[PDB]
């Protein structure tokens, strides 16, 4: 099939994957802007078996499905949460990391339920799959919070600044990034971080529906490196911990 393009990145030794470049810990720019993180270090594991270097794209995450699309990347590789609705616009892996959507906010507000979020205000990453469960399950935020909305940004780093300076009373994000961050910064102890019903999503690889062979590749590798030992060190070295869906 013509998008079918597993023969060019085998050929090329190269395949182009995009990333939010401030996504920690699954891909990010570092203290000397080099890229690091768990995706980094998986999907250079994976590409390594078919002897394939990976060339990291920073995009704006509000525009990945666009660069997927267009092909300007080949991959979306970011924590990227499999959802129902991205599973109508894209293909993904198997699912190899679960993730659960959390509320942060400042101990000093003493919010550690959602219903004490009535009449705040909540921020969220525009293009993220939070978002998306937000508009989508109303009762659960979004009827109570301030003006039935979310303050949007690109970034949740920005998003962050904004709630340490109240500019926000809490912020929807990911559980994984919210633990690596404020762990990270040393300010565990300043912030309040929970759950608040929305279901579990799992993080996979996304790439152009018609790009199946490449999708079988990148599973097939996950079977070796779950067994090679190269799974569970990667996962020891960014979360201390076995994230395997096994
Ligand atoms: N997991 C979320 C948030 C995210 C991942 N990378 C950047 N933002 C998503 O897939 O939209």
């Amino acid at each position: 099939t013509s998008g079918d393009n597993w023969s060019k990145y085998q050929s090329n030794k190269s395949i182009t994957i995009g990333f939010d470049s401030t996504f920690v810990p699954m891909g990010f720019a570092q203290k000397d802007g080099s890229y690091a993180g768990f995706d980094i270090d998986l999907a250079t594991a994976v590409f390594e078996k078919y002897g394939i270097t990976v060339n990291w794209q920073p995009i704006d995450w509000d525009l990945k499905e666009a660069e997927l699309t267009k092909g300007t990347i080949d991959l979306i590789w970011n924590g990227y949460s499999a959802t129902d609705e991205r599973r109508e616009k894209v293909a993904f892996s198997n699912s190899y990391m679960k993730n659960e959507q959390v509320l942060v906010t400042k101990k000093s507000s003493g919010i550690t339920t959602a219903k004490d979020m009535t009449g705040k205000t909540l921020g969220a990453q525009a293009g993220s799959s939070g978002y998306a469960d937000f508009e989508a399950n109303p009762e659960i935020l979004k009827n109570i919070v301030a003006n039935k909305e979310a303050n949007q940004y690109q970034t949740f780093n920005e998003a962050l600044i904004d709630l340490k300076n109240d500019r926000i009373d809490g912020l929807l994000i990911d559980r994984v990034y919210a633990n690596y961050y404020l762990e990270a910064e040393g300010v565990l102890n300043d912030y309040n971080v929970f759950t608040v019903g929305l279901e579990t999503e799992a993080f996979a690889v996304g790439s152009r529906k018609e790009d199946t062979t490449l999708v079988k590749k990148i599973n097939e590798a996950f079977s070796s490196l779950y067994k090679d030992g190269k799974f569970q060190e990667i996962s020891q070295k960014w979360f201390g911990e076995d994230v395997a869906t096994k």
